[PDB]
DNA sequence: CCCGAAGTCCG
DNA sequence: CGGACTTTCGGG
């Protein structure tokens, strides 16, 4: 079975414009994790613009299995293309895709492409059904996986005052002897985040809870301002 | 335009 | 450690 006419005519499309010299660094600040074509944002939107212009966006029955499909590919800019046919998508999806979504967290892992599911599309379905949180927070915590763990922290980073505030925290104690760097900057991020609707709340936390230094440091970057560095 | 959100480099 | 500073992206 071949891949679909749609995936195989943005794999033509965009390495008919890739950029070997730009592939380069961008490969380089992803720790060489990845192969690149080295397209930027700009101009990927625009290609993968003109594809659906001349294919149409194909039929939702293969939304799935075209993001498997360039999940697929070796080249990044494949799954940064795959994320925005993903948003294309969005009224389509529910929290029967949280599995889904779940698999491609753990598979082509890193923060691009994490950050980009995490705080967005599981975010909004917890948010619609917070009944759902406990049936794979724990397992997330639990998990080896460190992607896992980041979209546990992360999932509620845009809820405001929607925040499950008692929640957070209770999943920040969970992981706050973590030694990884991209858990310990999650804990900061969304401490940074959730103090610009509630920095008192923070400022407590993070003064009366233990926290790697990264993590605190990252927390009241700015409303250290606001309470201020005794001597 | 502005600002706020990984990386290297250097005490 | 944490500050200084980098480019790229998203959004006001
Ligand atoms: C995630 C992140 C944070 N700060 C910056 N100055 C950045 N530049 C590019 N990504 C960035």
């Amino acid at each position: 079975v071949p891949m679909h006419p749609f995936v195989k005519a943005l794999q033509e499309h965009f390495t008919a414009h890739q950029n070997p010299e730009k592939a380069e660094p961008m490969a380089r600040y992803m720790k060489n994790h990845f192969l690149f074509l080295g397209i930027q944002t700009p101009e990927r939107r625009q290609l993968l613009k003109d594809i659906i212009q001349i294919h149409t966006l194909p039929d939702q029955k293969d939304f799935q299995i075209i993001i498997r499909e360039l999940w697929d590919l070796p080249e990044r800019e494949f799954q940064a293309a795959a994320l925005d046919i993903m948003q294309k998508y969005k009224k389509h999806i529910n929290e029967t895709h949280i599995p889904f979504l779940e698999e491609l967290i753990v598979t082509k892992s890193w923060w691009d492409s994490v950050d980009s599911i995490v705080p967005t599309f599981l975010g909004d379905i917890f948010l619609k059904h917070p009944e759902l949180i406990s049936a794979y927070i724990p397992k997330w915590i639990a998990s080896d996986n460190i992607w896992l763990q980041r979209a546990a922290i992360l999932f509620q980073l845009k809820y405001k005052q929607k925040m499950d505030e008692e929640l957070l925290f209770w999943i920040i104690g969970q992981l706050h002897s973590s030694k990884e760097f991209f858990i310990q900057k999650a804990i900061g991020w969304v401490l940074r985040e959730y103090a610009k609707t509630n920095p008192d709340v923070v400022w407590e936390y993070v003064q009366n809870n233990e926290l790697a230094p990264l993590s605190k440091r990252e927390a009241i970057k700015h409303i250290k301002q606001n309470y201020g560095i005794n001597n």
